[PDB]
């Protein structure tokens, strides 16, 4: 059971590198529009505490060059919309696919297409943790999307690194995920949690193969499951989670209060050397949407 | 630390669909041929025991439906090289990329773009399993393949599922890789095993990004390390595997059998709860190449 990222030759016609100063990062090209970070815009000075509004109306569009590959793309006009700056260029994306700005939420996932200076190098799947930050792998300005049916749903795009390591950014409306600012300041990561919903749609994806060995004669009640749940610094399962799980148990004959029992039994005794679907750990950055 | 693969628009643009009676699967539209399994010629029953020179030679060009997104291509010739068929088009494909075939050997990795008649739906990241199995995720004829300088290195082409769940494929000469044939016999993968060079390039890149809590002060023989890995099903370790280790030796100050002196102790200890790079296991599918990078 692997974890596969969407085909991502429809965002690579897309990205381009934007440099103003001594800066370059990635730039999103749809249209006549480039999105890239506002702190493109930033000296390493202004960083520390920066005020955008008056930084971007000090520069012009002579201040920006955005390269396409081998074609300079020329900025006829730039604002800023919330942390995203939009610079208007003379071209129309000939490659701009049908797409969608979207904001997702903590548990979902979504594929990423690390780029280097307008050029992609990777594409990976990952999930947006409870703390709102991406365990991820210059990179500034990439982008995170999922497809449906030759639509693009851009959801994410990269501003930070954190001290732990891990990535912080926004929508493609500029709106942070997290509690987090686009200064150089010192910032944290929340203390994570487990995808609980995830984790069970990963252990019904096992029953649907042949791994049934967890399963269990018991059950157990939303409230109880919770204690279980908060007390090994987990995600609280609410209603609507056990709704999204419904078809899955229809599929499987397994109720989700039931495997709930099997979780709780897994969290308090291990596996004892077994595996679930080849793995001793539990997998929580699968959604249901993924399993099915 | 993300296993990413390949960004896969390059290759999602010589995807099309082969259907040939009522089988349809992936194949490979590079200039004017397009490569698929040959049993795209094989209905169930002939899977038992096909004889693939009678059935082929009973085909027309036209039996051959080739369709690539809303075009149907049309094919003017035919051959079979090893256990792939190869459809002359009439058209060279357009989004061709600079390109070559190459043949991989166990241990090496690449990225998969999984397709679903001749849709690609997503893209993973590989290694070549020593005992020459994918453990991958309607996909026969999705190709894996490298990107290095905007050159397509497809290796890879999907053609059987193994019982235990894993899959079976071809270089794109045809030949397999493995012991393994296009017919549905008993065959199973043997016993895998994992790949201590991919291990070791790894911890390799754990001390460069600065965790070293797995290092002792022992070092080991060469043979001593095979002995103990081999008690875990690990590959044994080769001369050129300690040279491939060089580079990353040199860098981080610790010697190959140093660093095998380690894995011995995470083999006998576990990891106790802790991580490297994130991680919660021993992780064998970057090479000491991907790792450099």
């Amino acid at each position: 059971f692997r974890k596969m990222a969407f085909p991502s030759g429809k965002v690579e016609g897309c990205m381009v590198q934007v440099t103003c100063g001594t800066t370059t990062l990635n730039g999103l090209w749809l249209d006549d529009v480039v999105y890239c970070p506002r702190h493109v815009i930033c000296t390493s000075e202004d960083m520390l505490n920066p005020n955008y509004e008056d930084l971007l109306i000090r520069k012009s569009n002579h201040n920006f060059l955005v390269q396409a590959g081998n074609v300079q793309l020329r900025v006829i006009g730039h604002s800023m919309q919330n942390c995203v700056l939009k610079l208007k260029v003379d071209t129309a994306n000939p490659k701009t696919p049908k797409y969608k700005f979207v904001r997702i939420q903590p548990g979902q996932t979504f594929s990423v297409l690390a780029c280097y200076n307008g050029s992609p190098s990777g594409v990976y799947q990952c999930a947006m943790r409870p703390n709102f930050t991406i365990k991820g792998s210059g990179s500034c300005g990439s982008v995170g999307f999922n497809i449906d049916y030759d639509c693009v749903s851009f959801c994410y795009m990269h501003h930070m690194e954190l001290p732990t390591g891990v990535h912080a950014g926004t929508d493609l409306e500029g709106n942070f995920y997290g509690p987090f600012v686009d200064r150089q300041t010192a910032q944290a990561a929340g203390t994570d949690t487990t995808i609980t919903v995830n984790v069970l749609a990963w252990l019904y994806a096992a029953v649907i193969n042949g791994d049934r060995w967890f399963l269990n004669r018991f059950t157990t009640t939303l409230n109880d499951f919770n204690l279980v749940a908060m007390k090994y610094n987990y995600e609280p399962l609410t209603q609507d989670h056990v709704d999204i799980l419904g078809p899955l148990s229809a599929q499987t004959g397994i109720a989700v209060l039931d495997m709930c029992a099997s979780l709780k039994e897994l969290l308090q005794n291990g596996m004892n050397g077994r595996t679930i679907l080849g793995s001793a750990l539990l997998e929580d950055e699968f959604t249901p949407f993924d399993v099915v």
